[PDB]
């Protein structure tokens, strides 16, 4: 029978780099007081160590918990034997812990040695823990190092402050927990199970959290074995510690910055002319449709209460917007999957009149009367009649003007429409490499009118990322890919910086949309004619106006959203622009913004 026990110490966190290698985070090296605890140190011994250490360190904002107050009170061996004396070893510690009031009389200078006592008390037997204090300077550290021998247990070691660098990707990088705030409390149990200490610093937000396993530094491990009582025999080493592995993003700072500037430019323009007065902002996501790589995620928040403009790149994955007409492709796709439409089917474009409700029109209203229209043309002219007749078909009915609609098949129809939408990413999880994306506002309580509006993008709300995946799906011929913001995992070179490739994050297929290849080609013809058409009803000629490459896309019609991919023949970029609640009917900047993003990218990475 011999006693076994192993202790661990954390290392430097890996760093985060943009597509070109610029660092986005900083490990600033610092020196800290460390404490190594022995099974032999009593609480009175620990008290004596705190008081000696208080002469050398500064303690500013001590926020002691009752648990800590009581531990310090009960340290006195005589006062512990007395407090349990009046009660009706671990169970005996906890019951005696509910026996004293925390209304104790400790001077402010007293509260300081209680804080330190706490820090020493938190360190497990034989382990080496950090003793959090105010920043120590070079001279202050040299004093402590020289008188360490007088406080057995105390030493000076090297730690690291984590800081985020001022860039447009600073919001996406996320946060890491302090060594004082320690391991996050509502998750403490699930980390201890993994191997983490109590005062470890771990990603609590966005990328730091998502790639925690990659960024966390490898630990140096030591074993200690115990004799008879459980006392230290010798201190043997198992594993030598190293800096965490690095991650490189798919986003390039230069490009991201130029998209932010372009969004601000268009937003102010629209704000100035009054069109954007009640608009919450403008968001843009550009993806690579062959891989799912995220090329930029930009956002500009306009506060409707003060008026201020602030960056909001996370809005692309957390905020939801009515999509408008850009979703017409997904509704037509649903008609094909549910046997309502056959290839490029001709419908009458007519006002849609249901009993007990206002007629439904398209943007051109009555200007051309009723006329035959194909699926290609339905996308090109952005026809509501077409998608409304399609939706009504999914519900099992043929449109006749003035019809009373039976709603016996409404849950089934809505389910089928949303199911198709979900295949494109609209209302479902995108797969993106962040801990918590919104999946959109998809209401479970709805009626017939809602089902119909949903068909032309006027009910379910989606995020800008979902809308980008949708059009990247069309660009990738129906094969929907998980977006990823990280490109590969990287080693470190000789002095803690971007070394060589460990594991390139590879493409992930999620599903393939259940439509024919020729049906997918009909959606491609539609999206092309939106931008290249010659009809008075053609809706997106602005996509082509000064384009350096051939753009295909779809406008959203209040609402000035747009989606696009390019080049048409061999798509390498797919973009979604979300510009909610813009009242300018005159000129539609949605397509213009998407074109410019695509031009921006083409100038940066030639296609
Ligand atoms: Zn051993």
């Amino acid at each position: 029978s011999a006693s076994q026990t192993k202790v661990t110490t954390s290392s430097a966190r890996g760093e985060i780099y943009d597509a070109s290698g610029k660092p986005l985070v900083e490990n600033t090296l610092k020196q800290v007081v460390s404490f190594t605890r022995s099974n032999k140190m009593t609480a009175t011994d620990l008290k004596e160590i705190a008081k000696k250490l208080l002469t050398y360190v500064s303690i500013s904002s001590p926020n002691l918990t009752e648990r800590q107050l009581a531990d310090y009170y009960l340290a006195d061996p005589e006062i512990y034997k007395k407090t349990v004396e009046a009660l009706p070893s671990e169970l005996y510690n906890n019951a005696v812990d509910s026996v004293p009031t925390s209304q104790l009389n400790y001077t402010e200078d007293e509260k300081k040695e209680i804080y330190l006592f706490s820090q020493l008390n938190a360190v497990g037997n034989f382990a080496t823990g950090t003793i959090a204090t105010d920043p120590l300077n070079d001279s202050q550290v040299a004093v402590i190092a020289s008188i360490s021998k007088e406080m057995p247990g105390i030493s000076i070691s090297t730690s690291w402050d984590r800081k985020i660098l001022e860039t447009s990707l600073s919001s996406i990088v996320g946060s890491v927990s302090s060594e004082k705030a320690g391991l996050p409390a509502e998750e403490a149990e699930s980390y201890l199970k993994k191997g983490y200490s109590l005062n470890d610093r771990v990603g609590t937000s966005y990328l730091e959290k998502q790639y925690e396993e990659v960024l966390q530094g490898k630990r140096p491990v030591k074993e200690i074995h115990l004799d008879k009582h459980g006392d230290m025999e010798s201190v043997e080493n198992i594993e030598e510690g190293s800096k965490g592995k690095n991650i490189k993003l798919t986003i390039d700072l230069a490009f991201q910055d130029s998209v932010d500037a372009l969004l601000k430019s268009y937003f102010n323009s629209e704000l100035g002319n009054g069109g954007a007065k009640y608009s919450e902002g403008v968001y843009a996501v550009a993806l690579n449709p062959q891989t799912g790589a995220v090329l930029s995620m930009s956002g500009l928040k306009h506060d409707l209460k003060t008026g201020e403009l602030t960056p909001d790149s996370l809005g692309t994955v957390t905020n939801v917007f009515v999509p408008g007409s850009v979703v017409k492709a997904a509704t037509i796709s649903s008609g094909w999957e549910n046997g309502v439409l056959s290839g490029n089917q001709t419908l009458t474009d007519q006002p849609i009149v249901f009993q007990g409700s206002a007629p439904i029109y398209s943007w051109y209203k009555l200007a051309y009367g009723s006329f035959p229209i194909t699926a290609v043309e339905a996308l090109e002219y952005s026809s509501n009649a077409y998608v409304v007749q399609t939706a009504l078909g999914i519900m099992g009915q043929t449109y006749q003007p003035n019809m009373f609609v039976g709603t016996s098949n409404l849950e089934s129809a809505m389910g089928k429409l949303r199911s198709t939408f979900g295949e494109y990413g609209l209302g479902s999880a995108t797969g993106i490499d962040l801990p918590d994306e919104s999946t959109g506002l998809v209401p479970k309580e709805y009626n017939f009118a809602n089902f119909i509006t949903n068909a032309f993008g006027q009910f379910d709300n989606y995020t800008p990322m979902q809308l980008a995946q949708y059009v990247a799906t069309i660009a990738n011929n129906g094969v929907r890919l998980a977006p990823h913001i990280v490109e590969g995992i990287y080693d470190n070179n000789d002095k803690g910086g971007l070394g060589e490739l460990i594991q390139a994050i590879d493409t992930k297929e999620i599903n393939k949309v259940n439509i024919s290849e020729s049906d997918m080609a009909i959606l491609h013809q539609g999206f092309y004619q939106v931008s290249h058409g010659t009809s008075p009803l053609t809706t997106g000629r602005a996509f082509s106006d000064g384009a350096t490459v051939s753009i295909s896309g779809k406008t959203g019609t209040n609402n000035t959203n747009a989606v696009a991919y390019a080049p048409t023949e061999n798509p390498q970029i797919a973009v979604a622009v979300v510009f909610p609640h813009n009242t300018n009917l005159t000129k539609n900047v949605g397509p213009a913004i998407a074109r410019d993003i695509i031009n921006l990218y083409n100038q940066h990475h030639p296609m």
